[PDB]
DNA sequence: TAGAACACCCTGTTCT
DNA sequence: AAGAACAGGGTGTTCT
């Protein structure tokens, strides 16, 4: 019942892993352009939760790969 | 000189009492009319906040404006 | 489940 | 200088 990439509430297995709606379309739309342009203002270790995954696509995009996510 | 003292983006004026760009003259409105917003930090409250990256933190971004003297009144204040 | 799309929000520029 | 509002993008939900 928990995104693994932002500990939201999980809406069942995306891409490979159990992630949130929000998490579900952000990596689609980031791994299809996107995410060659995303830097982190931080150290490449944001906090990535409900309320900040909006912040760092780089930090949630990663988080989003370390998790499993892919394509096929 | 001729650089936002808040993003280092060219400054185009001095604004709200600051010398800064366009994009955070009307950030910096944007923040302090209306709010709560509100702004969280996902880093440790230092993120950089420069032409490329100022999008990505508006809780620092913010911290910044007001470091650097942004005000309301600074025209009114003469 | 994967993707479309809409409504809403944030940003930065123009303002004939 | 200050401020409105347009255009462009991003997010997250609903719908299919
Ligand atoms: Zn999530
Ligand atoms: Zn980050
Ligand atoms: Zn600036
Ligand atoms: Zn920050």
């Amino acid at each position: 019942h928990m995104c693994l990439v932002c500990s939201d509430e999980a809406s069942g297995c995306h891409y490979g892993v159990l992630t949130c709606g929000s998490c579900k379309v952000f990596f689609k739309r980031a791994v299809e352009g996107r995410q060659h342009n995303y830097l982190c203002a931080g150290r490449n270790d944001c906090i990535i939760d409900k309320i900040r995954r909006k912040n760092c696509p780089a930090c949630r995009y990663r988080k989003c790969l370390q998790a499993g996510m892919n394509l096929e």
